[PDB]
């Protein structure tokens, strides 16, 4: 196609709009003070929505100049968003500020490249200082804190969330998902847990639960699918002849050998259990492998060499209790080489050191906690669609954010942080004036998330901000009950993590953005 | 696709003519002097309803922005339905009224989140005060008169509702389809029966019905399907010469062994019935079971390790009598260990209580049914089909109301209950004053159902709310029969649960929807 | 009710209030009582309150039987 080509100030004014445009919508909700915007959708009803990376990515504008700003712009919003989750808005906020005051320093004669290596010298000095400001949040209260400021103040999902940390451990997972009720609650999986359901729904040994319930048994691990009664036989003997239940956790289990092992149970000649196996493809034998190690037993696997009915006694895997329904399977405490256990774990802990992407460390982050800690599960409640989405999505929001706080510490809320950094480089120079107009610009930026948080508030961000900028330390406003004192001790805290991220993105492309001399773009 | 973005009181009031449009379509309907709504359609003839949430689905604005305000609201008539079928119209009601009212004070500059807060603590409270006036509905009388209030006052749907749930009890089945003639007719099926026909139309013993009279039959359940007479034969034999006859419930039975058994009662060597199996894939072999349990037989099931022809006089069900025609199968009493029923009874009871939707759900109590109580069939009359829609949809609707009175107890109608909460809550308050005005947002909703249904009637809201407001307990207005008086007395009951869901619901989404500060959606 | 609505109170309120007494009980919307009109010095003359409804009846059937109205071409 045919291009618009548009140059200097006129292809900049253009794009500050369109970044404005964004800005603007993203920013209604910073803050406690903070509004909702909606979002329309095709689809079903629209989307009542804080999150300021969840409006970004809905903004696109009818001049192509204008979207061009704001559709870079909305990369600030969306990496912030991929690095930890949180901080979206006030990134936003940054850039849009970063842009601003940039451009007017361009309009004033200025060279652009420089005012570039201003802006990012300010922000490099920026991070060092917040790594100095950080201190860690290793309590459980501070979590909480942290949780619960980043759901707008909710202190439920804040203790919630507190609550998980502190019992699946370091290395364990926790998700959320939709509630049945109206409440919040948390479930926390004890030991290891798959999700499995018995083959053979004629094997119930507690028809109250409606599940399986094998007393000490024995654990078969077989790598390749069942179809024989055949191969069983040898193994299936050495078993019934010992007094102890066994399960089968196999690749499949079908045909005439499921049939038989209903009537072997049905009869009381053994107590025995057939469950497929957990995971897909190469997972599943890296996973099966997993359940080897916690019971003691050897997985036999037809791929190296190993034949299902030469295994004896010797290589059944063994637990204290095992409890199977129609969607999962459980082993309690299984007899697991304590060494080998842990080993197994350190392990698998460095395959995610190593792991080339994020779901490759996703699954192997899974697998350590149904080894090492718990899993837990949060059901967020609502009593309606239009509430579930905007709560669940805050505690994801929150989730996030304590998981940032822990790995990287935390700072004073606010937007305090970053205009107590300010302070501390207003003496920083670069190689020439265009660069400290540069860095002047960076400074006068890190200002702005506490200016919006005011100004949502519906009071004046620049008498806030000149009390806020006339204390020390941890100074601050409380924006919600709106009176100054210490943001720590208010436990007002973001985590340092998304402070830090939220500066990096956004100074990262504001930067390039106001070095703008010459834009191209499809005619209207 | 390109964005029109809006903020403000601009979206606000976009959004709030949105609501509107919805609200006032669903409003002309509410209480006895409601009035009908036509809703088009390109399929056939329109339709014509007094149903909440019939008519909210159907509205979609044109602009945009009113669209987005109409689609949200339309989720608690949405709701309101899917959780007691009822209500959906005070329900809509009611959120256009925190909505209206909610926006105006965001006018007054107050803070939305706080009108939100104070709005949801003024509804948490309005609940408790509900539980506390609601007082059980368990005779005959007062179900009766949900019902009737239910189907716009109409006496005899009342009765209909209260006279089957009397006949298949508490943990029976009740479903509505269209009748035949002008009249409504109560249908209730004693025992168990399921849609079963003969697969051997040449083994009617009685031309009279059309239909199969076994007397005092043995009855064969085979889990797998038929097709060979060898099979028969050892157990054929045994029932031969008991004298006895037989009915037969396989997965099917065809081939010559169809054939042969009708030859053998059409000589007299054997009586036999041959009819399909209840159910398909996995449900069937569930129910087939429990036939079993009613006439204390074996299920010959050729998957766990069992031969047809291996089966004795032992395996075989017992039933006093057997009535079987083209459509449907009825035992009649079969032997039934008494405690063993129950006992499967509790069981399957006990698998609707952790059954993960609304579909394992609804076949679960069906076939508890068909194992305790009764099943009962409402046929609604009409001379038209634009008559038979509205009619049946309101004894649906009914059927759901009295369902919910059982569960959730009965408050007073006319929006009484509503109005009197809100005075018992005059004292709430919240955290701060903005929250106190959201408090009281809430508590002046709370008056629009009453004032709607006055309304409707063509007189004066606010002299009638005036009155009712003066008086105490269950004082309230009788619409239809313009006068006050106690409402329990007059037999104007709302189900708790959906005065309680109507609040609930409501405020859920209006709460939401009052904390907007941009809309973001496509270009016309 | 218009005097009412002018105020900013409910004129079915003040309405159904002033129909529910006799003789001269009236609201007196510039007080905000109710009490016998007469007394609280609000009154208009017999004559005043009667041809206003005459005349206004008057016009009104007139239209109500109107079948035809000429004029001028814009
Ligand atoms: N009580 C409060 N007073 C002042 N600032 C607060 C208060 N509560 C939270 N904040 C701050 O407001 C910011 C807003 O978070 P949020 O609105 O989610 O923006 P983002 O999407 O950028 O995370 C957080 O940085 C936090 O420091
Ligand atoms: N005789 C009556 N007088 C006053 N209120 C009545 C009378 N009959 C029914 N109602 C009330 O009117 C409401 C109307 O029900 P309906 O029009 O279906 O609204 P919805 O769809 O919200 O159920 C019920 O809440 C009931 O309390
Ligand atoms: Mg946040
Ligand atoms: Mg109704």
């Amino acid at each position: 196609a045919a291009k618009d080509v548009k140059f200097g100030n006129d292809a900049r004014v253009k794009m500050l709009r369109g970044v404005n445009v964004l800005a603007d919508a993203v920013k209604v909700t910073l803050g406690p003070k903070g509004r909702n915007v909606v979002l329309d959708k095709s689809f079903g009803a629209p989307t009542i929505t804080k999150d300021g990376v969840s409006v970004a990515r809905e903004i696109e504008l009818e001049d192509k100049f204008e979207n061009m700003g704001a559709q870079m712009v909305k990369e600030v919003a969306s990496k912030a968003n991929d690095a930890a989750g949180d901080g979206t808005t006030t990134a936003t906020v940054l850039a849009q500020a970063i842009i601003t005051e940039g451009l007017k320093a361009v309009a004033a004669g200025m060279n652009p490249m420089d005012l570039k290596r201003g802006i990012d010298k300010a922000v490099t000095a920026a991070v060092e200082e917040l790594k100095a400001l950080s201190v860690p949040c290793s309590d459980s209260k501070a979590i909480a804190q942290v949780g619960t400021i980043s759901a707008n103040s909710d202190e439920t999902v804040g203790k919630l969330i507190a609550e998980a940390m502190d019992k699946v451990g370091k290395e364990g997972v926790i998700t959320v998902e939709d509630g049945t009720g109206l409440q919040d609650e948390l479930d926390v999986v004890e030991g290891m847990q798959f999700d499995r359901g018995y083959l053979s729904p004629y094997f119930i040994n507690k028809p109250e639960t409606g599940a399986v319930e094998l007393e000490s048994p024995f654990i078969l691990l077989a790598d390749k699918k069942i179809s024989n009664i055949r191969e069983m036989l040898p193994v299936l003997e050495a078993v019934a002849k010992a007094g102890k239940p066994l399960l089968i956790i196999a690749e499949d289990v079908e045909g005439e050998a499921l049939a038989t092992l209903v009537v072997n149970t049905m009869r009381g000649i053994v107590k025995v259990a057939a469950v497929k196996a957990p995971g897909f493809g190469d997972r599943r034998k890296a996973m099966l492998q997993d359940i080897a190690t916690l019971t003691g037993g050897t997985v036999i696997s037809e791929e190296i060499g190993m034949e299902l009915e030469k295994a004896t006694l010797e290589d059944l895997g063994q637990a204290k209790r095992v409890v199977i329904n129609k969607d999962t399977t459980t082993i309690i405490d299984g007899v697991g080489e304590e060494a080998a256990i842990q080993g197994r774990v350190a392990q698998i802990r460095q395959q995610i050191e190593e792991a080339t992407s994020d779901y490759d460390r996703e699954k192997l982050q899974e697998r350590v906690a149904k080894l090492a800690g718990g899993v837990a599960v949060i059901k967020v409640g609502a009593a309606t669609e239009v509430e579930m989405k905007e709560k669940k999505a805050r505690v994801e929001d929150a989730l996030h954010a304590t998981r940032a706080a822990v790995e990287e510490g935390v700072v004073a809320g606010g937007g305090v942080a970053l205009i107590r950094v300010a302070s501390k480089l207003a003496d920083l120079r670069g190689q020439n004036e265009d660069q400290n107009v540069g860095i002047k610009v960076a400074l006068r930026a890190m200002e702005a998330p506490l200016r919006q948080i005011v100004l949502n508030c519906g009071e004046e961000p620049s008498v806030v901000a000149n009390t806020v900028k006339g204390g020390d330390g941890n100074y601050g406003y409380n924006a919600a009950t709106e009176e100054y004192g210490n943001m720590i001790d208010m436990g007002i805290l973001d985590p340092t993590k998304v402070t830090r991220s939220a500066l990096q993105y956004a100074a990262s492309v504001a930067g390039l953005m106001i070095t703008t001399e010459c834009m191209v773009t499809d005619l209207p």
